[PDB]
């Protein structure tokens, strides 16, 4: 019953989900194209059990590593096309770019005094105003000049997600059956920062 023993359980997970994700991400490239959307539906449907239902009992670890694979194989078509046009390296640029975010920002949060409940409000605002602009971003592609501003906006409002995040690990009573939960919830700050990153040097070193 310690943080630092919690803290380094939640981290051993999260590290272990994206590895899980980098094999989904792998075999990913063999599965069908038609197959891309029921797996993105199945995942709407895990996060809604996760997260927005009133559950007795948290999740476990399986229904986490199982998310990981299946994010992973839907991360395939965005992650195939920014390295058509910006080229394979940039997606390892992204990915090495959101790791020290991720360690900057969440050492930062983590060993910080200060509560940062107050900033729920404002995030989960943040993420919203970014959702709705994405399902714009569906039905009809942004220009090269407003999806830029929207990676901006993404990398920014997301990098702080992760301070506050991390940062309400300490201050908040997290127990044992809450390591899955918590592991999945720094997965998918992980990966909200990644395409956002993506998208980032994706534009500034396409040719268009």
């Amino acid at each position: 019953e310690s943080k630092q023993s919690i803290m380094q359980r939640i981290l051993t997970v999260f590290v272990f989900t994206l590895l899980i994700a980098t094999v989904g991400l792998f075999i990913g490239q063999f599965v069908p194209v038609a197959l891309m959307l029921p797996l993105s539906i199945l995942e709407v449907a895990m996060i809604i059990l996760a997260f927005w239902m009133r559950r007795r009992k948290a999740v476990g670890y399986a229904f986490v590593y199982t998310f990981a694979f299946v994010s992973g194989i839907t991360l395939f078509p965005i992650v195939s096309h920014y390295a058509s046009i910006a080229g394979a390296y940039v997606v390892l640029e992204a990915f090495g770019s959101t790791f020290v975010i991720f360690a900057v920002l969440g050492t930062i949060g983590a060993k910080m005094k200060k509560d940062l409940s107050f900033l729920w409000s404002f995030l989960l605002v943040a993420v919203l105003a970014l959702a709705v602009v994405g399902i714009f971003n569906i039905f009809s592609p942004l220009n090269s000049a407003a999806m830029m501003a929207y990676s901006v906006i993404g990398t920014i409002v997301f990098s702080l997600y992760i301070l506050y995040d991390l940062n309400q690990i300490k201050h908040r009573h997290i127990t044992e059956d809450l390591i899955p939960v918590m592991a999945l919830s720094l997965y998918l700050e992980f990966i909200n920062l990644f395409i956002n990153l993506l998208r980032f040097f994706g534009i500034l070193s396409s040719d268009d």
